[PDB]
């Protein structure tokens, strides 16, 4: 009943991707032309009416930053397709070898770009509600792409913000806290954020006010950054606007003498 409906033909399953409660992730061909991945669905884990919803935020947003969706199959077992990411996870491609040689530069125009897919998305008045490295995917020439927003708001404690953790307060403001916990991951090479720290104890530093420190070989100016994403009230904390704007000139304006290191 929608232009996004397609015959289950035109895709074929060729690789496979993840696994996950859900279901499976693939790569494939549409049409035997384009290269494109394939999020499954297994029956007994989500009903056909519920999994709706991942994909009507996907068809109402478009923008180059946010992983593109192509077509989806509403019949059960379900099928959504989007744009293939020839290198995977943010967090997979850190972690790995490709980046034990990515420094500040690189590291910091990957976050302008997914900065730039989030500033859409304040624009359009959704949240995000699970913004961190294990949902942005690395495409060619480090085009990094905002992913995994299935229950993405219409108004995981560790990246998650307090208030949303706690109330249910699920705003654009939680996102931003988030981002800041993500740009603690690209400048430790994807490490676990509050290291030798459980989900438990996390809750409780953090309401008594304990920020991470300033990674190792990591500009002051970069961690002042993460202190405001990470503002106690919701609206002392900066944008998506402002945190695009500040990342993409931040070699210039910011910090112009800045010199490689070891790490970054
Ligand atoms: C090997 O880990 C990358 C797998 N992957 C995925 C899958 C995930 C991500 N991130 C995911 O659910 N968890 C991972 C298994 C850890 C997708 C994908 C994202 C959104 C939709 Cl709607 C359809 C698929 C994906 C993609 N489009 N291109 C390349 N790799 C992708």
């Amino acid at each position: 009943k929608d232009a996004w409906e397609i015959p289950r033909e035109s895709l074929r399953l060729e690789v496979k991707l993840g696994q996950g409660c859900f279901g499976e992730v693939w790569m494939g061909t549409w049409n035997g032309t384009t290269r494109v991945a394939i999020k499954t669905l297994k029956p007994g884990t989500m009903s056909p009416e519920a999994f709706l919803q991942e994909a009507q935020c996907m068809k109402k947003l478009r923008h180059e930053k946010l992983v593109q969706l192509y077509a989806v199959v509403s019949e059960e077992p379900i099928y959504i397709v989007t744009e293939y990411m020839s290198k995977g996870s943010l967090l997979d491609f850190l972690k790995g070898e490709m980046g034990k040689y990515l420094r500040l530069p690189q590291l910091v125009d990957m976050a302008a770009q997914i900065a730039s897919g989030m500033a859409y998305v304040e624009r359009m008045n959704y949240v995000h509600r699970d913004l961190r490295a294990a949902n942005i995917l690395v495409g060619e020439n480090l085009v990094c792409k905002v992913a995994d927003f299935g229950l993405a708001r219409l108004i995981p404690i560790k990246w998650t913000a307090p208030e949303a953790a706690l109330y249910g307060r699920f705003t654009i403001k939680s996102d931003v806290w988030s981002f800041g916990i993500l740009l603690t991951e690209l400048t430790t090479k994807g490490r676990v954020p509050y290291p030798g720290m459980v989900n438990r104890e996390v809750l409780d530093q953090v309401e008594r006010g304990y920020r991470m420190p300033c990674p190792p070989e990591c500009p002051e100016s970069l961690h002042d950054l993460m202190c405001q994403c990470w503002r106690k009230d919701p609206e002392e904390r900066p944008t998506f606007e402002y945190l695009q704007a500040f990342l993409e000139d931040y070699f210039t304006s910011t910090e112009p003498q800045y010199q490689p290191g070891e790490n970054l």
